[PDB]
């Protein structure tokens, strides 16, 4: 309940790279606009525009993309796949680098990237070259707004109560905000995605997180891991913010104080940790031992909260 830590540190992803290439020129593709991007093979998550998303490749290929979209626009294609191991998408989002750098070491060439998510797409058509890299020809979707600041209002007054503003004031960039820190699950990400003017986005977003208790074990059904009261912002992403590990797996994590029905393996490690100062250890269920998250514990007495948990939306559901 009081914060002793840097709350814009995880943002900065400092276990990725001390100093990286950032990039300051923006593109913005105009409104109903047939584009073709190419899409990060091993991405496999529902971006929202202005979410952040770290990457750490290692394939040639991957590395070979990413070169080459350094030295052009910089944009990829994130593909909201409405079934994942079918490869079938018909929305998405593009992501743009706005952080890179080029490691070598461990014999392989590494490439750790930062983008941000910028435009929603409808695709068109989604090729797949000889060597790979997936091609998308995607059509810009258009950003509706509107005069709704009740809705705002009454967004904020609920998301104040399960945490202690700080938040966009624009009523677009409010209505992704919620819709990427909101703990829902995939389906309800792609209806929010969907819908076209703000005031949709933001009249059913009201409409979830009244409908919306508490987070179980995806394996178990029945297994309460944590109630939507307990949700802790320590990051200017907000609860929700996505990390890469050392393998390169990107984790969608949601950060909360209290967290029931978890077995810690291991004792505490700083490696790698995402929140500079803390130390992390695997947290598993219980009952069907599916790993659910992360136990993270201050290393000093001084900063606060003492103790929190990092849990990922992918082993969780809504009840
Ligand atoms: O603050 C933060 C938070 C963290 C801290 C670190 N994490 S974590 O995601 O890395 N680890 C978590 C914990 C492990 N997983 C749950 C339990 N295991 C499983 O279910 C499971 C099932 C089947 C296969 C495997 C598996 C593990 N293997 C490791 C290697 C490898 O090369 N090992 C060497 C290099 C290290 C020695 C190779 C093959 C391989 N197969 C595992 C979930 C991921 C995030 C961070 O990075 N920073
Ligand atoms: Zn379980």
């Amino acid at each position: 309940n009081i914060i002793n830590f840097d709350t814009s540190l995880p943002t900065s992803h400092t276990y990725l790279g001390a100093d990286m290439e950032e990039f300051h020129g923006r593109t913005l593709h105009d409104d109903d606009s047939i584009q073709v991007i190419p899409v990060l093979p091993q991405v496999m998550m529902i971006l929202v525009p202005g979410q952040t998303l770290p990457l750490q490749l290692f394939h040639p290929q991957e590395v070979s993309m990413v070169r080459n979209l350094i030295q052009n626009d910089r944009t990829f294609a994130v593909l909201a796949y409405s079934n994942v191991q079918e490869r079938e998408a018909e929305f998405g989002t593009t992501a743009e680098i706005y952080a890179y750098r080029e490691e070598q070491d461990f014999g392989i060439e590494i490439v750790k990237v930062k983008a941000i998510g910028r435009q929603r797409f409808k695709v068109l058509e989604l090729r797949t070259q000889s060597d790979g890299i997936q091609q998308a020809k995607v059509q810009i979707l258009p950003e509706g707004s509107g005069d709704a600041e009740t809705l705002m209002d009454r967004i904020k007054k609920q998301l104040r109560e399960w945490d202690e503003d700080s938040l966009p004031s624009n009523p677009i960039d409010f209505s992704y905000w919620v819709a990427a820190n909101l703990p829902i699950d995939d389906s309800l990400r792609i209806q929010l995605l969907k819908i076209d003017s703000a005031i949709q986005r933001l009249r059913c977003e009201l409409d979830i997180m009244n409908k919306c208790t508490s987070l179980c074990c995806k394996q178990c059904q029945e297994t309460e891991i944590t109630t939507k009261n307990e949700i802790f912002s320590l990051s200017r992403e907000g609860p929700m913010a996505a990390y890469v590990n050392p393998h390169g797996y990107v984790h969608e994590i949601l950060t909360v104080y209290k967290a029931c029905n978890l077995n810690l393996i291991g004792r505490p490690s700083t490696e790698h940790s995402w929140f500079p100062g803390y130390a992390w250890t695997v947290a598993q269920c219980k009952i069907c031992a599916s790993h659910i998250g992360w136990k993270f514990t201050a290393t000093k007495k001084d900063m606060s909260p003492q103790k929190f948990w990092g849990l990922t939306r992918s082993a969780l559901i809504p009840t």
